[PDB]
């Protein structure tokens, strides 16, 4: 139970509103650098990972100074961010609406610290699943697990949706440099039959392995997809005994897995206290272990663990995910910026924004606090993004010259996995990273536009305001460990935001509703009659569909 | 030159502010349907395509009624939307800042209407490029254009970025059902050397054709990529005489193409008046014509042409792209919603939101009007999305239960290209389409939550406000023609928004800045000394990079 009801009840909230009007609204980043020669040092932090690799988190181009950050830290203290964090790590049931622990941090407890739920350590139970994952993924990779005709597996198809899909997708794409030729992964997720048809069309049943990924093992889309995949498999295999070499399950529900025809020995389990959008660290990450090997997957976990330790043990004023979360609150609640842009200067990370979009928005898109009252202040932001340099050629127009503040995170690795042409591409990429954040800060004034040759009415069109904020995140290399730390950064940022707003970051009563009105209409689409059971728009759309369907 | 300075000073703007306060803010969509039994008919329009196929645009779950829509139409008349549209179609130089025509509509002039720029008809000149495109794409597909060892082309690699990349990507993905076995397309765009390395590593130089897609033929990323691709090609082919069978260009700049080593005969041309984000209809679409055949590409153009005719000839109150644009203004400028969500219930259309994100934000992210003064009101929204059903399990939590208004467009085809399992998947997909928009409108009140079994503090967490607006777009089938119409709808919606805001939707001075910013720093990355020529953050980031680079 909550120590306060509303974020607006915390004394520092009004003080921040007043600082916004006196200092924040008209904040000049150019002036801040001129006032404070040490600003880069003061507003950048080096994170050291467990493997002694490093990531620089530079917040110094944000609309923040010492006064503002000190106030945000006081707000975090008033909100009990540390109390809630500590309860999370203690295994307390801080998912109050589902009455569940929130223990993705236990999934990556590779040190085997005591991490109890309901007074019982989880360290060994988690480790045992990882050992099963190692054994199975090793046998897929070395050919000792063969298909029904005695061939090594060449293609692994994950079937799942939401938290049972997007993490596997994003992480296999991100760490594809660590894959091996001849072993491919695929991801079926949409119920749209296109997804199944296009994915399976050119695969060989004899050498394809399915992972059916579902926490509940009841999700409409996933079980239907999995059934259609089984039918494809059997169209060639022509005997149900062959299923056992070709289908495994990633779930919390052993009874429903067995009911589907998968042997319990090929179920990779996890617990209720793993949220889908926090699940890639669990059995749900099996596709990643198969694609890049268990040891790389373990390194990914250890990266998360090291960031967890940083979050747990660091005073707020130097705690990197907390700082990111405080700046998000600053922009969301005081500037009224509705969005948060994440731009990886990295093609492997092309699905990173999409993954973070689920993490962030599904966590923090809430209107009710832990005191069970409605928020009349803003909660979760809308997170979006695409990789650079492409984004620079497209919606960066609006980032630079539009009327909306869009706080932005830019991410670059100093070293490429693909340093082709003697690192020419990489140097060009990095130059863009530095130059874009610089430009967003410094802008281009009327005098400069004139000096560059514009006259008369053209001039204002070529001006740039500057003072457009960015956070720059520079890693040495996007290894498994680094990616693990980067995701955990955003997990704990998300945590911080939710703690300040006093929401439950860990339920999802909208995604849960997502299965009820659809079943009602599904049955109406199976009947022949025109429908009149809904509002006129829903009826009209259904009836028009009925006239146009096959 | 403009007939007004600022949208806020059009007479109807202050009237719409008063209507927002009195009727708009607290608008009840449920009450609207109860008051008007004909609401679905009054606020939905069937669009008829040139091939007699249809698309239903249902706006009736929006926060709009006759009073509001009539005021928005008056606003459009005061802003001179029709006069600017007519000037666009006349070939006038409405891109005032670059002194260019805006003539993507001429690209899809299959009717060969008189469409002049600078007083000279473009119809035959456009048509002649399309004839070249047909000839070449036919020759790729029929194996008469062979590689340097006499083999059919199997892989076509477009190299380009932004406007020269995202349309080809999105449309080849969208129309993949119309492709043929054994002829694949790929898209290199990022400067990041990963993009080139991963795309080329398993292709055969003997059967790979490159299209270098660049309006200017000077873009740094594209020319660098193209050079690296030529190096890869020559590593196997050895003799540069073989380049003529493997490299073609899509460009306005013949001199630079020929300087690169591409024969002028293998340039597919277009003109200055094609903006990149409006360019897939031009030579830039050659990869589409190769992948799906010229006839399908031509059908795509004819769908756009039909929607152009609708936009040109329809009174504002019944003009479908104008209505969409008026609603956008309503939400952006009166409700203060910063975002616009686009969700295709269609996996083929997975890259459709990203394409629209460029179209929309790059067009309308501006702060200066055609009277060359700064705005005192919001312009372009932030457009985002992913396909459903994935999105329902990603971020729809926030759409349903968060604190932000997010106008959403949902798109479904009645018929799938892949009606597997006797259309089971398709019926399930459709059910979701109808149910999600219904749910966003109806919500779920406190009493219903109690009736469903929640007590005490759990109750508010399970409430849904409803009155969350959607637009539903139901097509018969996403054919080439349908997709052409759909993109043109969003082009003309974008046009409408910009016309009301009095901005130039057709320049992109932030994208142009980005293309000259990186070279300065690139030269500093080539020296190995530490740098102190910038602000302390930019210096700090460059210097840390230098410490960490290979
Ligand atoms: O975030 C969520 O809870 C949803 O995306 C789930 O992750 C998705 O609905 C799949 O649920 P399950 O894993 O139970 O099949
Ligand atoms: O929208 C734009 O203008 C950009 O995205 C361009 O398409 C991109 O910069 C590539 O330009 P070009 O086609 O001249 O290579
Ligand atoms: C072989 N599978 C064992 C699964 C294990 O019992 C579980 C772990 C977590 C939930 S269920
Ligand atoms: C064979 N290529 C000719 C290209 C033609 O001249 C052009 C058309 C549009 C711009 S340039
Ligand atoms: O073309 C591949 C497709 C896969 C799913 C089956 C399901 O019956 C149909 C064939
Ligand atoms: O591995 C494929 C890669 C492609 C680009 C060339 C550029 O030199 C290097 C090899
Ligand atoms: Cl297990
Ligand atoms: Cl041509």
């Amino acid at each position: 139970m909550a120590s306060f009801k509303l974020a607006t009840d915390l004394p520092e909230w009004k003080k921040l509103e007043e600082t916004y009007k006196s200092v924040g609204e008209k904040f000049s980043v150019r002036d801040a650098f001129a006032k404070d020669p040490k600003r880069f040092e003061e507003f950048s932090w080096i994170y050291k990972n467990y493997d002694d690799s490093k990531i620089l988190f530079d917040f110094s181009k944000n609309l923040v100074n010492k006064e503002i950050l000190d106030q945000l830290v006081t707000l975090a203290k008033e909100a009990g961010v540390e109390k809630l964090r500590d309860a999370m790590f203690a295994g307390d049931h801080i998912n109050t609406t589902e009455d569940r622990a929130v223990y993705h941090v236990a999934l990556r407890n590779r040190a085997l610290r005591k991490m109890p739920v309901d007074g019982k350590d989880t360290a060994q139970e988690v480790d045992d699943v990882l050992k099963h994952m190692k054994e199975f993924s090793d046998s897929i990779r070395d050919g000792s697990w063969t298909g029904y005709t005695g061939k090594s597996i060449t293609d692994v198809v994950n079937i799942g949706i939401g938290g049972s899909d997007l993490g596997p997708v994003m992480v296999t794409e991100a760490l594809k440099a660590y894959s091996k030729p001849g072993l491919n992964v695929h991801f079926i997720s949409n119920i749209d039959g296109t997804h199944t048809a296009e994915t399976l069309k050119n695969l060989n049943p004899e050498t394809t392995l399915f992972l059916i990924a579902s926490k509940t093992f009841t999700t409409a889309e996933t079980i239907t997809n999995a059934t259609s995949a089984k039918n494809w498999f059997l169209a060639t295999a022509k005997d149900s005994k062959h299923i056992a070499k070709h289908f495994a399950a990633l779930s919390t529900n052993e009874k429903e897995v067995v009911a589907f025809g998968i042997d319990a020995k090929n179920m990779f389990g996890f617990e209720s206290w793993v949220g889908g959008r926090y699940s890639v660290w669990s059995a749900i990450g099996l596709s990643v272990a198969i694609y890049i090997g268990f040891e790389n997957f373990n390194d990914f976990l250890k990266g998360a663990e090291a960031m967890d330790q940083h979050f747990l043990t660091t005073p707020l004023e130097n705690n990197i995910p907390v700082i990111g979360g405080l700046l998000s609150v600053w922009y969301n609640n005081f500037f009224g910026a509705q969005t948060h842009l994440v731009v990886p200067f990295d093609q492997y990370l092309h699905r990173f924004p999409a993954y973070l979009q689920q993490l962030s928005m599904e966590s923090n898109g809430k209107s009710v606090t832990r005191a069970n009252v409605f928020t009349n202040y803003q909660t979760g932001t809308i997170l979006f993004g695409e990789p650079a340099t492409n984004a620079q050629h497209s919606f960066f127009q609006l980032v630079h010259q539009g009327t909306k503040l869009i706080p932005a995170d830019f991410i670059l690795a100093a070293q490429s996995h693909n340093p082709i042409e003697k690192n020419l591409h990489q140097r060009m990429l990095a130059s863009n990273f530095f130059a874009q954040s610089e430009a967003l800060m410094v802008g281009k004034d009327e005098a400069k536009v004139k000096a560059e040759g514009a006259t008369g009415g053209l001039v204002p069109h070529k001006e740039f305001s500057g003072n457009r904020p960015t956070t720059s995140i520079l890693a040495q290399k996007i290894t498994p460990a680094t990616l693990g730390s980067l995701i955990a950064y955003y997990e704990h940022l998300t945590f911080t935001e939710g703690a300040i707003w006093n929401i439950n970051s860990f339920d999802q009563w909208g995604v849960e509703l997502g299965k009820v009105l659809a079943k009602v209409i599904g049955k109406e689409l199976d009947d022949k009659k025109a429908v009149a059971t809904h509002d006129a728009s829903t009826n009209g759309l259904i009836n028009q569909f009925k006239e146009w369907e096959e």
